[PDB]
């Protein structure tokens, strides 16, 4: 059965305007700015760009691979698909 989101795990994270797009629930580093209350920290691959999200918007990348991991016209989101799939815990920084 599943637990809550945790860093590390992969997903499709949803926002306005944007297709389900590959990324990760990030670590929180020591002395950085933390998110607000039940939003986690979502890294998008492809931008490396972070957003905050809560569950609604986070679908778990095993499930939902085949519904939204599909080449985009979208600026970084065919980047984004190949870290996804081939380095998902890498540093981007």
């Amino acid at each position: 059965m599943p637990h809550a989101f945790k860093p590390g795990d992969l997903v499709f994270a949803k926002m306005k305007g944007y297709p389900h797009w590959p990324a990760r629930i990030d670590d929180i580093a020591d002395g950085a700015v933390k998110p607000p209350p039940n939003k986690y920290p979502i890294f998008f691959f492809g931008t490396h760009e972070t957003a905050f999200l809560g569950p609604k918007d986070l679908f778990p990348y095993d499930k939902s691979k085949d519904k939204y991991g599909k080449p985009n016209k979208r600026k970084g989101f065919n980047e984004g698909l190949w870290e996804i799939q081939n380095n998902p815990h890498a540093s981007y920084s």
